């Protein structure tokens, strides 16, 4: 199953408006076109993706791509696979301030909530709508940050241990002693999500906002138990959902995981060895990038002329990822 890829351009932001930036991005169907502001004499480069989301204007536009479309397209599709019994993964990629957090977390208001909130909500809604008493559920969550190769429990900032990433001799990679909490309602999960968001590492270089060098991985362990009065054995289906918000693509080493992710994606796109263990990110996400899992990428794009190089680079790496195929 191919890694599905979407790209999304946001409206100008303060930095761009202050330099009178023009828009160098265009979309139509599933195709995204980028113009080169420095060399207007060349022909615009175009890429095609599963989805090319135009969110450059405002929800008052008939053509604005809303947090709801985005989720109903890729988010919903993955949740359904999770229910099928498939592990899934969605990660946001892009230059700092491109729109990664907004797309993944968004803002809890004006129906401005991103993929994570909507998926969690959608998930409990479905669970509570079950009418077959032979089915019972379990939902566990974990939330971590990876900053400079260091892993931190975001749901338990009451422990400074930089959790160690271990390779289980038989079951794969796992963060040692990372808290896994049972949640029985959307409100509860959303509270953990909220506290977790504040625990994230900040940086003075970012005006003390969340460091553009931290990766956040939100995981859900969805267990389905199906019982039937007969032989009396309850069968179990366990799906792991990984929702990832990555550090800026160009915003014990600072950029190891991101550079390594790039190599792993290129390698995988070419292949169809891979340096998974070269970084904690690619190591933990090994099975989501080539392994047994349905996966998707959402690449955030700045629409500004001043970010051409970084945006072209994001489009290129997104184009690559489109060629990856996992073995599920
Ligand atoms: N689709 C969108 N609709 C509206 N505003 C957006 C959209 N994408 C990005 N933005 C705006 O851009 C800013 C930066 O996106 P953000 O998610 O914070 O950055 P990053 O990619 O570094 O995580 C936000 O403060 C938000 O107001």
């Amino acid at each position: 199953a191919s890694v599905k890829v979407a790209v999304r351009v946001r409206p100008f932001n303060s930095r761009e408006m202050s330099r009178d930036s023009k828009c160098i991005i265009q979309m139509s169907g599933s195709t995204t076109t980028i113009v080169n502001p420095k060399q207007p004499k060349e022909t615009p480069k175009s890429f095609s993706f599963d989805y090319s989301y135009w969110s450059h204007t405002s929800p008052e536009d008939i053509n604005y791509a809303s947090q709801k479309q985005v989720y109903r397209d890729i988010g919903e599709e993955m949740l359904q696979h999770a229910f099928e019994g498939y592990n899934v993964c969605i990660f946001a990629y892009g230059q700092t301030g491109a729109g990664k957090s907004y797309t993944m977390m968004g803002k809890q208001e004006k129906d401005q909530q991103g993929i994570i909130p909507q998926l969690c909500e959608d998930l409990f809604s479905r669970i509570n709508d079950t009418t077959n008493d032979n089915m019972s559920y379990s939902v566990e969550v974990s939330y971590m940050e990876i900053y400079c190769e260091r892993v931190r429990d975001l749901l338990n900032p009451k422990n400074k241990g930089n959790l160690r990433v271990r390779e289980h001799p038989l079951l794969g990679p796992y963060v040692e002693d990372l808290s896994k909490l049972a949640v029985t309602s959307y409100n509860d999960i959303q509270d953990l999500m909220d506290s977790g968001n504040k625990p994230r590492t900040v940086a003075a270089t970012n005006m003390n906002e969340t460091s553009s060098r931290s990766h956040a991985v939100f995981n859900i362990i969805f267990t389905q138990k199906r019982h039937d009065a007969e032989t009396n054995i309850t069968t179990e289906k366990v799906s792991k959902i990984s929702l990832v918000d990555l550090a800026g693509s160009e915003r014990a080493n600072i950029n190891k995981s991101l550079t390594t992710l790039g190599k792993v994606i290129s390698a995988l796109a070419e292949m169809d060895f891979i340096p998974y263990r070269d970084s904690v990110l690619t190591w933990l996400l090994r099975e989501n990038l080539g392994g047994n899992s349905r996966t998707a990428m959402v690449a955030a794009l700045s629409p500004a002329d001043i970010n051409y190089d970084e945006t072209l680079s994001t489009l290129r790496y997104a184009d690559r990822a489109k060629q990856i195929r996992n073995t599920v």
